[PDB]
DNA sequence: AACGAAAACGGCCACCACG
DNA sequence: CGTGGTGGCCGTTTTCGTT
């Protein structure tokens, strides 16, 4: 189980991510989806007697957002190394969703060589909106998300890392193959709340937490 | 952090600008944007214990409003050489939305040889208007601003600078890019009210402050 | 220096009008800018130890409020000749922007003859305002302004004469082409209240005059 | 049975009044 | 001065009548 950073959240996942499963976590812009994301990023690479999966971590960006001096306050934060961290994570830029789907033959062929315990995907259904904005071509990119998907699975049974994709809510295929959905809401200032909207094993159920300099972490009223 | 040289403004921003990142004042004309840029690109010059940057300053001026006489008084006000000011700083005046962007191919080489702490980019917004003033063209514009801004944040993480610019308001493509959004409105004779309207750290909240002969300053009723 | 026949103008511009260079008025409707015209229409050709310049008076109207009854006023005020005042001012009233540019045509060649010391255009942002009407065709007029200033520019430097052209406050591009801005608005009355909105040599600073049956002079409280 | 014309209804734009 | 509501005009669709 990756600790997510906040206790709070970490309770409600029952200690963190189930490594080898795919967890989405739906919610608004600004909500605090790449926030997590960057936090995650180095959380992997702690300990497992901290929460972490002692692995490498994967960030594929689709949105620009992507901060290295956020993934430094992580590691300061849990006294992790941030040139280590830096090295320790791999980025790349999706510029389409064939691009984007590209990427993951070399992260199969890289994931082997070297430990890795998470893989990012950050508005990971933006390119599908952006690329594919017609009506006649909407089996087209739901066939690419399908397949992309299917992917997703398949390198999370491979190398036992989480699989954690960003969905900005301005499809139903997910449902399935998500084991965890989570829908995340803003609270004013950069507090934010996330509920459990589907789990088998975990109750429906809501947290509180924030957005810190530092971290993703729990929230201090 | 690099001091505002106003309290109330250093206050609202939890000490001043971020080096770094993006920060962006929109407010109607005659608020004080190109004010606080002069102040700002003398102040940088300070000592990192008075709230500067110990770094030179770049000044790409598109309205013809760059006053080299504002950056004496504002050295004068905290007591820095004017002559030197003048010469940590190198202004030019861009003449379209290209020649805007080509600025910046000579400002990454010349900012590698010196450390910069401020580049400052007064009336940003303007020659997109003057330049693409037709709704076919509008895309084209776009496109330019937003190679314009990731050039803007790119050298932000190559060099650690602050990055300043102003926008008139008589796009929604800054918001995500730009970190802190600051709505600068008159209040009548000099003084200046200011308030931060979206910032994943700062509050929402607001400061007033004045533009005085010497600085931008506090507000001394 | 062109005297303004104001000595509290003359104070604010240290003796008055800088021959060879664009002075701006801009200010609301009946603050006096037609007024300050004619004045300065009869003062040009007062002797350079009174505060002319021995110089011819040029006077392009837009908007009909030519009077030689004013001038007449002007010239019997600082004790002129009326008739030879009349004389020595060329009038010609233009009824489109193409027109107000073509007569600068003629008057390059009819001041290479004869010494003039003042180019008056009253209501120059008028004609491109009732003219150009639409909002495709704004950068026409744009265009057709800023030959029109440069025109003016290259006038100036040829014949070191004052330019003074005249704005209704119901373009930035003067902003740096005009070397002197001032803002004029009014006080209840017939007295007038005068600003000075940007001069690189001249202060921000205000000063009182008052409109007269002879004269734009002091006010006399 | 098909086409054309007339009438009615709905939506959009402009003007006036009130806050 | 700005926003909201009401009224009027225009356009489109449907129905009826005539060829």
């Amino acid at each position: 189980q990756i600790t997510t950073g906040s206790k709070e959240l970490d309770k409600l996942l029952q200690g963190g991510i189930e490594t080898g499963s795919i967890t989405e976590m739906f919610g608004e812009f600004r909500t605090g989806k790449t926030q997590i994301c960057h936090t995650l990023a180095v959380t992997c690479q702690l300990p497992i007697d901290r929460g972490g999966g002692e692995g490498k971590a994967m960030y594929i960006d689709t949105e620009g957002t992507f901060r290295p001096e956020r993934l430094l306050a992580v590691a300061e934060r849990y006294g992790l190394s941030g040139s280590d961290v830096l090295d320790n994570v791999a980025y790349a830029r999706a510029f389409n969703t064939d691009h984007q789907t590209q990427l993951l033959y070399q992260a199969s062929a890289m994931m082997v060589e070297s430990r890795y315990a998470l893989l990012i995907v950050d508005s990971a259904t933006a390119l599908y909106r952006t690329d594919y904005s017609g009506r006649g071509e909407l089996s087209a990119r739901q066939m690419h998300l399908a397949r992309f998907l299917r992917m997703l699975l398949r390198l999370a049974d491979e190398f036992g890392v989480a699989v954690v994709i960003t969905n900005q809510v301005v499809g139903n295929i997910i449902a399935h193959a998500s084991t965890t959905r989570l829908y995340l809401r803003k609270g004013r200032g950069e507090t934010r709340i996330c509920k459990i909207y589907d789990s088998p094993c975990l109750p429906e159920a809501e947290a509180m937490f924030a957005i810190n300099a530092d971290g993703v972490g729990d929230a201090k009223d």
